[PDB]
């Protein structure tokens, strides 16, 4: 799976493919890896278990209620619980979550990372996506969405675990 | 890679995809895995190294000169040399080779196998292809080529190491 | 083992084989892998412990009583407790469950999955069944049952862990 | 160890050898691997720890008190507890248990298996015993006991972890 | 990563690089590895989870409030809870913390360590920094800062996991 | 390391970085990975032993003298001896070689490969270069050189085994 | 073992420690790891077997006779033979060799490396030595010998496989 | 690390080196591995974690309060708790502890060992120390301290994980 | 280590050696592996932690007080708590315990074992003792003691983990 | 397999069992592991391959022709060839060979061993046999043959890879 | 095994133990590890194959005849052929050889080594001997012999692979 987030001109997106792999075979090709949270004010993508994600995203909206939409703070409370809690600790996922404020990554290792230009590329195909996203951001006037999409397809072309089915969520605050 | 051979009504084909994988990434998407040998009277596909194949196919045409096109005999002489010879022994490939006479597999283990209905499906995607080829052969009046193709695409859909680029070689003796 | 579900024309089936393996030998050849549930309105197949099964399917029916036949909801509840309950967590299986509404998979991870066309193929022989089910579904008029069947035999013919003993549970609705 | 159960003409037996192996050496040659439970109405054999078995068999008689001798039901309650309970989970054994009703296997994996003709053959020598038991059941008019015994000796001859010391328990309901 | 502390002439620094690695690729190049604490009387560098850090440094300040700036004591308290608390135990990091009093390391093992000359060099690039810090400290008049710097660049020049983005937190006292 | 070749508008380049790694440290930062050959009519990049290189590129030029600049043919000859000669077999590398005719890869396996659009990206940083080269090639008018460059920096920015020292060998023909 | 070569002001040195380690114990503390070759015009150090080195250095003087003291050329002929020859291939060492012309490393992988300022640091302690050598070269007016020595001692202090026994060979061409 | 205890003529000592090793590098050279406990009436050395030791030694003084300085009894209570307690169980150290009564070793395996002449030599260098201590005790009239010291240095000379920094604690009861 | 029990003519002994090993060296040569219990009516040998032992044998005596010398019963109780109690579970050993009644083994698994002729041989040298004890028992009139002895020396002569220091605890009854 | 040689009163024997084990199963129970060589003047047993032995014993008779029956000399010539020769090196066996002169072992490691009293016990059951043989030799007036036999049976009783089928060869020179 | 050489006051000895081990048991207890050579002017000890030895020591004497007693030279010749000759290469051992001139080690690697004070300690018990030899050599007036002896016993007392059977070969010269 590959998940890409690009942010440009009051527009931030999160795109992901839809391949689920079991060993050396495709189990499902249309997994929805990107969704909306917190009255649609937040976009998010995840690598790994769907139910695992469902649980982590729910908790996140929760932490968000507790910090008035402050992305980062609620983001850390989750990176906090995630590593402490005996149950959450067992969960396995890679969260990519964004809003008008900022974009960031959330790992089970109690980490909240905010890459260089809010450019996120997680998943087995992450780096390939990042590489293309980078090339495009710095040499074309393309939109966030256009980049996320063209980047993700490139990833899809190189990464054996990423396909071409997409799901995109956008956020405009301009 | 997946290679499928189907034989129906004086028509025998050999189809293969074109993915070359390095670790978890696609190195090349249009590898030509099927070709012609012996004044076009023989069709052949291979899993593994291209140069490796080139060497083994050359020798095969050779063995064919030595047995007047007798597929099987020349096939075994190759399965013979392949395991004995200090150099060939190092080669690694999976040969699928056919003519109007019969279709067969040739392994470095000095094996020449002729599956149940001349139906061959080698490669990481082999079984998936075989399964579809089987379903189609026994429930539709489709041509060899149609089956090889539809089977290969199915393989391509399931196998993470097989793509949708095809190369087909057909032989009509009707 | 191999479990295949197929829904075509107001008919939806679940078919499984009967091999129980241990190491490299067959412990049992007639295991019942497909049963009925919720006053025979729901069908289901399972890969795993026979008792494991008996506890999950019971709980399911239970969840169905709590959501009046709403397949999905109960399904999500089950997958919900399954990954939470300290007792249920140790249980291991692969339920394939379906009714006139929809077909779907439940994995101990807590995932409820709805494959592309209500086509389910779980178990080591899973993909070989899928491959053949797909090929039949897209190139013949055969009935949902006939497909599960033929697919399953093909699975059993390739998978060293799947045999030819079958169990089918159909369901007509239109 | 090898444990064989055969049932023929209102006569069901359970036979087992008596070897205990430590690494590559025989630690004990007369281990009693078969015994009686529930006012002698039930026969049982076990592969693995003696104390482990003692604990599991005790609980089983218990579950039997709770289900009026209903073998199967009490059998599952045990396959249930066995996988759930934090303590039992650590136990390691393979239970073979029979009565006039039916014979079955009970694994720590929450499994209760009833082989094809109530023919059970568990243990490193299981398959060899099964193979002989099968040959004898279908080609001679021999008693359950005669088969169990001759089968077990054959196992003993082939399996390096099974000896020729026997313990048999029989049950006649004719 | 690489964290270097150096104390010479009433000046004590902590300098770290900014590389975040995952597998064989760079996830982030500008991580803030060195921050300030206890009303900016204390400096500190950390190798590990960004949130992990945020929880430890907070607790530290907390411990400092309980021992009025007594670096060491608070440091021992922190290392004390860290290996005891069921939540804190799962946290993983490497704090380098220091003030005019003394410089020191705190490891999740519960160790508070005071290296030979308040010279700290933690992280995969640790020793290459040490090696160069030592060489500068013993053969030049350079300032504490200048050393941490130069040392760190040298570290980044050798360590595949350390880069040239820096973060320095000085402290003058005399 | 990372070697990128790119051919656009009668211009074809080969660009490589200069990092030499050993374990987790940098042994050299300025290795010359791209040189010229055949009286400067041919360009080439190589990943591997510096002497290894020196023997292969020499032999190549030699093969070119035997096929009057026919890139491909010489290339096949080289790949031919390389897998045969008892001395050459032990040599390990990855040549990327190209001229106005065509660009291509030669692997010790004996393979001569011509990637989709004369786009070559070999080395651990290979795919990150590819990903970015592809993105630039398909969304900007940039020159072949400019792409190799930018691509390579992006590679070096992600790959822990690739740096920013470059070596470029262009070639104009039209 | 650690071997350091520094070159400054018409003065080039090669210093090495003298520890030989067997498992976790010191077998010998005064191994002579540096010596002179080719009528004293060449200095050299080696990591690994003494006899192994003796053989490789002999051959090197030989190759030197064949190339009129041309260090580099003779250096490559050795990196050539070393990887080809069936006997030499088995040898295991790391050669560091210098003259007034230049300093370089010679590996069994058919590699001849000339680090950035003729600064060589091979051996388990290599990097630590390099780091100190670097710090000293760029911040003090110290001689080659002084650096090699102070660097080597630092290495010795950090590397568990390097001691403080030294052997130095110098070369003055000023 | 190496820890040696020798007892001769109403004089018992405990000597240890001060090396802390991280992988293949020296992290600290002056670790204090020997200390005093219980109003100075008890001497003690430890191999492993400092904080780990701190915790175990504290508890030991405690157990000592509970058994009126009876070394052995309090020693066993600690070997008792150490293996039982869920927390202590995780601790890792090797205790060497002595008083005028006797000297002994205390392992996490619930073991309290009193070597042949109160001669203790634990740590990676233990055996080498023991060997020298033995030679000296039985062939010279040297004091406990002299032996501990000369033995420890020998260890230090042979063991790659032991240095020459010492800490000694003596006890005179004559 | 090696523990041998032998009962012949109203005499029953337990004999063990004294080697304590760690890695490939001898930590102690005089460990007391055989002691007395229950007001010296019962003898016993143990392989394992010295403190571990001290806790088990105490509990045993305790159990004996609860079943008036009924060796077996107490033995079963001990083996019962041993595998249940959360504290006792972590304890590891091998008790050989016996009296005029009977001889037997107790393993942390919870097993109480009575070997063929009250002949016990536990420990790495176990079988070599058994082999010799058996040979003496069946071909000579030697006393129970004399056998344990001679057997044990033979054990010590073969087993690298067993020495010639002995501890014997006899018992006459008739 | 177990092979025992005993020599007493001008009588020397070689006894061996007859089990051949494949994995965990008995493949053959009457393998002849002992035979005669050199006009019956020499007795011999072997552990391992039969054909392997056949080849080694043939060569031995040969070496014997070349050294006039001098056991030892011819024995070493074989231990010589065995390790040198490119073909013999691949052979795997354990030779036990005796004559009136002396008994000895011959390993592929170029070793010729003459145990303490010409007492040989090789094979997985070797030690158990040796232990019994020892006990018997030093406490009974039994013949060589009686010991070899009783020892071998004991081995057979303990060793899971040795059975009770025997082959004995004796030699009387009195 | 353990071989100790010690030269003090015109006396030089070589002493070895006699244990031959295989797995975890003793195959022989009286192996002769120290012999004489070159018309008894030279002494030597060896760790390894008994025949292996016999071939090396012979060749040595041979080399000595070619360099008139020049220990070192012959020693270098031996180490020279040893790593070259296709036959000798497979031989494995550890010669310790010495005369009035000097003492030294020869390893199959081709190394001739002269340890610090003609003190040799090879074999698994090597360092424990060294440790004690050093301690005696530096703190007592004992003779070379007496040291080798005492050292060796100490070795045998610690090393599980070394025993107390000795073989000493002295040499007086002054």
């Amino acid at each position: 799976t590959t998940i890409v987030s690009v942010r440009r001109n009051g527009h931030v997106v999160i795109a992901g493919d839809g391949q689920a792999t079991l060993g050396n075979t495709v189990m499902k090709g249309n997994v929805k890896k990107v969704r909306r949270l917190y009255n649609d004010k937040v976009i998010a993508g995840f690598a790994g278990g769907t139910a695992d994600a469902f649980t982590l995203f729910e908790l996140f909206e929760r932490k968000l209620e507790m910090h008035q939409g402050h992305l980062v703070k609620a983001a850390v409370e989750l990176a906090k619980d995630w590593r402490t809690d005996r149950m959450l600790r067992k969960l396995e996922a890679l969260l990519a979550v964004a809003d008008e404020t900022a974009s960031l990554i959330i790992t089970g290792n109690g980490d909240v990372v905010q890459p260089e230009n809010d450019l996120i590329a997680i998943g087995s195909g992450g780096p390939y996506a990042q590489a293309a996203a980078r090339a495009l951001l710095e040499n074309t006037e393309l939109s966030a969405r256009e980049i996320a999409e063209k980047a993700l397809d490139i990833a899809g072309d190189i990464c054996i675990y990423t396909n071409h089915f997409h799901t995109i969520e956008e956020l405009s605050y301009k």
